[PDB]
């Protein structure tokens, strides 16, 4: 006999509802911003604008009751709780002494951020990534970065999700000290400011929750009152359509470092340990976590930091205490929680952990198999060569032999194979090791004939200072260019040379070039030729798998020699 209830659609958020509670119009602190919360906080209006009220109401998800309250007006705001994600049929009845008036069913979101309440992503995948039937037991990583969703204008959507089996997403950073953050310039120290206020040193944030969670995607079909959005629900809306899928975040990488040094303390450790366990129970579409610590020992972007004796036994204890945190979250939700690091390759960066040790708590390795040779100095070399190539000296290669002043090498030359062999003979095993693949080349300027030792081998000259050039031929930053730059604006479709520039190969080291005599840009890089023979040496030794960093610079081209080198 009382009236069944009318849902206020807007006055109650348009039924968006959400166990996480995000700042949207605002760029404050990490705890300011973001508030997990075990059951959700449902408000719902309703209205009986003629007739009688009645005196109690229920709700009902899917026809079990989840609330009662009083109805005291002709307008009434049901608030409750509750505990999960998903999509529901509510209805509200309408309840006196004599029957009770069920209003029509309506759908309610509840968010989390599993997803739950997410379709399968739609994809926008540029039809150059094939498919192939690649063995699953193999890892074919990428590294997907937050801000790669600018200027670079690559979004979720556009990943070739069924050609990888590991997303790194990049980056996580640490509130702490990080002088080296304020070297880059930009926003990006600012905005790491921002984000730490309110926040203890040592535990993880978001850098960017305008990348993250605020910005409006229309492809992903977000919003207003969507309660999440950004690359996260992007990332929520693809585990739904690939659950096989691992996303991992990325803490630390280049410029991101800095507080790792300080964990030499306990304390410290327990304190972001702690902050990582409460990170991926806020967002639980994250499957593990990945240490970027660039890199135990120094000789990272922080000139000033570094100890050669603890940073190593330190990065052991870190990842102990991490899978021990990790092992507690897996008891908690039936998931499997993976561990795994990025790491230099470099003999001088290797000697400086037992890794050995450190393996046995993670699941894999990323060697960082590029960046051997770039633009911070004059000297070309193969950033990314399998081997020692033609243009090393005599005893170069494996450090046995003596340079340009008669002063010995000191280690064995930066090469992936050299990198490999060092982990080996610590007693990594292969099954752990991810070789790394580059979809960018670094370059120089002013590498002309006159400057090469060798006249058929322009790594033998010496060049002016980085590569220079516009974001529209793929140039980022100074030195260094998109793989798919190099590809439309210095190879052309044939790889035969264009715009003034010519392809060569390193048969011995495995790497090409591009070179253009005149202007003496060299740029080192990696290409279908030289994948495949990583593949081959991948599957020679039975390493783990690839991954490659970073997807936005790839056309296709690299993903695809990815697993054709594997086959
Ligand atoms: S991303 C960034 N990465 C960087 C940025 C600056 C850097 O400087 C060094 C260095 N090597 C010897 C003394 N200092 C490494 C290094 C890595
Ligand atoms: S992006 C870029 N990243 C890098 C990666 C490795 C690097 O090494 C140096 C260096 N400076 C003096 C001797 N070596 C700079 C540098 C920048």
């Amino acid at each position: 006999a009382p009236t069944a209830p009318s849902i206020d659609m807007y006055g109650s958020n348009n039924l968006q509802f959400s166990k996480i509670e995000l700042a949207m119009e605002t760029t404050s602190g990490y705890n300011d911003m973001v508030k997990y919360h075990e059951l959700a906080k449902i408000k719902v209006k309703f209205n009986q604008w003629s007739g009688t009220s009645g005196d109690t109401y229920n709700v009902y998800f899917d026809g079990v009751k989840v609330a009662t309250g009083a109805i005291t007006g002709s307008q009434t705001t049901a608030s409750f709780e509750y505990g999960q994600g998903g999509l529901y049929q509510m209805e509200i009845e309408a309840c006196d002494a004599t029957g009770c008036s069920k209003s029509a069913p309506v759908e309610i979101t509840i968010a989390d951020t599993d997803g739950s309440h997410l379709k399968p992503l739609t994809m926008n995948v540029d039809p150059n990534n094939k498919s192939y039937n690649t063995d699953p037991s193999i890892v074919m990583g990428t590294y997907f970065v937050e801000w790669g969703i600018y200027g670079r204008d690559y979004t979720v959507d556009n990943m070739p999700v069924d050609n990888l089996t590991h997303i790194l997403y990049g980056f996580i950073p640490i509130c702490g000290p990080n002088e080296s953050v304020k070297s880059v310039g930009g926003n990006s120290f600012n905005a790491l400011q921002t984000a730490c206020r309110g926040v203890n040193d040592y535990e993880v944030v978001i850098h960017d929750p305008w990348a993250a969670y605020q910005k409006s995607f229309p492809q992903a079909g977000h919003e207003y009152s969507t309660p999440i959005k950004g690359n996260y629900a992007m990332l929520m809306a693809l585990k739904q359509r690939n659950p096989d899928l691992k996303i991992i975040p990325s803490i630390g990488g280049g410029t991101l470092s800095d507080p790792f040094y300080d964990f030499v303390d306990k304390k410290n450790r327990d304190t972001f340990v702690a902050s990582v366990k409460k990170f991926l129970k806020t967002w639980k579409f994250y499957d593990g976590v990945d240490i970027d610590w660039e890199f135990p020992g120094g000789g990272g972007a922080a000139a000033d930091k570094g100890d050669p004796v603890n940073d190593g036994p330190a990065y052991i204890a870190l990842m102990r205490e991490l899978r021990v945190m990790l092992d507690e979250l897996e008891a908690e939700t039936g998931r499997t929680y993976e561990l795994t690091s990025a790491i230099g390759v470099g003999y001088d960066k290797i000697e400086d952990v037992d890794y050995a040790d450190a393996v046995q708590y993670m699941d894999y390795i990323f060697a960082m198999t590029y960046d051997f040779y770039g633009g911070w100095n004059n000297v070309p070399g193969h950033q990314t060569a399998l081997y020692c190539g033609s243009f090393m000296r005599p005893g170069q290669c494996d450090g046995g032999g003596v340079d340009e002043n008669g002063e010995p090498y000191k280690g064995p030359a930066y090469t992936a194979d050299n990198g490999i062999q060092l982990l080996l003979a610590q007693g990594v095993p292969a099954n752990k090791l991810v070789l790394g693949t580059a979809m960018y080349g670094r370059g120089w300027e002013g590498v002309t004939p006159d400057t090469l030792t060798d006249p058929n081998d322009p790594m033998t000259g010496t060049a002016t200072g980085k590569l220079k050039g516009s974001t529209a031929q793929g140039v980022w930053e100074d030195g260094v260019i998109d793989y798919k730059g190099i590809k439309s604006f210095m190879l052309g479709a044939n790889n035969t040379g264009i715009n003034g520039f010519e392809y060569g190969y390193d048969a011995q080291a495995e790497a090409p070039w591009v070179w253009n005599r005149s202007t003496g840009e060299l740029i080192t890089f990696d290409d279908h030729r030289s994948v495949l023979a990583k593949g081959n040496y991948a599957k020679s030794l039975g390493l783990a798998g690839l991954f490659s960093w970073e997807i936005d610079a790839d056309n296709g081209d690299i993903l695809n020699a990815m697993h054709e080198g594997m086959a």
